[PDB]
C-alpha cells in the first residue's frame, strides 16, 4: 500500500497521523497543499477537509480516510498503541480528551490578525491551558509506568507532544521551571521510540 | 476612507502594504482569511488572488487594488516614499528589484513538505542568497544618506527590512557577524521612523 498524507499546515492536525506512522515505522508520503491551490483540490478531496489520507494499493484502487484524529486511532489500535487492556484503552482516551481540550484552547488562535492573535494567546494562557496543563500533569502522574498510559508508546504520548510545541508556539517560556512531569514524559517517550526522535530532530 | 487588507500569511507579501502604511500614519483594517475560508472567498475577490486592498468611502463605495507590491508603490508614491528626484526613484526601484529577486530565492521554500523545505533551503542558502545579499550591500554602501535611498524612508527600505526576516526565518544566525551595513540599515530606519518601530515591536 501507498499511505499519502494530504495536508497544508506544517504543524497542525496532521502531525498525530505522522508521529503514529513513524512510531509504528510506516512508511507514508507527503502532499501539502497551498493555499492557492486548495480551491481546485476541494472537490477531490471526499468531504471537502483536510487533512485527510489516501491509500492506493498495488492495483492502484483507492480508498480515503478523514478525521484527523480518527485517521491516528485505526492507525494505532492497528500497530497495538491504543492500550492492551480495556482499562488502559480508557486511560488512553482520557489523556487524548484532556488534550483536545488543550487543543481547543490553541485553536481559538490561529489564522488571526496580529492584534487578535495576541489578545487571545493572553487570555488562553492566563486561562484554560495552565488549568489543563495541570490536569494532563496528574493524569502522567496515575500511569504505571515512565509513559502516558504503561511503559510503552500509545497514541496519548504522540498527541501531548504535538500539543506541547503548539503550547510553546504561543509562548516558548511557558513550560520553563514548570510542569516536570511534562518535561519528564517528552524525555521517556524520547529514550522508548528512537524512530520518533529521529522525526523530531529532522524536523526542527 | 477605509482600508481593509485582505490577506492570508501572517508576514507575506502583506507586510509590504502595512509597513507603508504604518509609515505613513494611515490607519487600516487587518482581515485575514483562513485556508477553510478561501474557497468561498476566492469568487469574491477580484482577481482572485491574495492579497488584495478593498477601500470603502464614506458613501459605501467600494474600489479593489491588486497586486501587493504594486499596491505599495502608489501608497509609497503619494506619501513620498519613492524618492523625490526621478534619479532617487531609480535608485529605489534598484534595490526593490534586488529585493524581489531575493524574496523569489525564499519564495521556492514556502508549502512544502519538511524534507522538501529543508533541500530547497540549503540550496539557496549555498547559492542566490548570499550573492543578492552582497548585491544588496553594495546598494547601501552607494547611498546618500543613512538609509537605503537618501536620508528619509523610501519603500525599498520596507521591502528590505520584509526579505530580512524572510531570511532569518531560513536561518536565524545567516546574518550573525556578517554584512554589518544590513544590520546598520535597520537600526538607522527604526531610529528614523518611531511608527515602524511600535509595528515591528509589538508584532513581535
Amino acid at each position: 500500500d501507498h499511505i499519502k498524507v494530504i495536508y497544508f499546515n506544517g504543524r497542525g492536525r496532521a502531525e498525530s497521523i505522522r508521529m503514529t506512522l513513524v512510531a509504528a515505522g510506516v512508511n507514508y508520503e507527503d502532499e501539502r497543499i497551498s493555499f492557492q491551490d486548495w480551491p481546485k483540490i476541494k472537490p477531490t478531496i471526499p468531504g471537502g477537509r483536510l487533512p485527510a489520507v489516501k491509500i492506493t494499493d498495488n492495483h492502484g484502487h483507492v480508498k480515503w480516510m478523514l478525521e484527523s484524529l480518527a485517521i491516528a486511532r485505526y492507525m494505532a489500535k492497528k500497530h497495538h498503541m491504543m492500550g492492551e487492556t480495556d482499562e488502559e484503552y480508557y486511560n488512553v482516551e482520557k489523556l487524548i480528551g484532556q488534550v483536545e481540550d488543550l487543543e481547543h484552547e490553541y485553536h481559538k488562535t490561529l489564522m488571526k490578525p496580529e492584534e487578535e492573535k495576541q489578545k487571545i494567546t493572553k487570555e488562553i494562557l492566563n486561562g484554560k491551558v495552565p488549568v489543563l496543563l495541570d490536569i494532563i500533569c496528574e493524569s502522567l502522574k496515575a500511569s504505571t509506568g515512565k509513559l502516558a498510559v504503561g511503559d510503552k508508546v500509545t497514541l496519548a504520548d504522540l498527541v501531548l507532544i504535538a500539543v506541547i510545541d503548539h503550547v510553546t508556539d504561543l509562548d516558548k517560556e511557558f513550560l520553563t521551571g514548570k510542569y516536570p512531569e511534562i518535561h519528564k514524559h517528552r524525555e521517556n517517550l524520547l529514550a522508548s521510540s528512537p524512530r520518533l526522535a529521529k522525526y523530531l530532530s529532522d524536523r526542527a
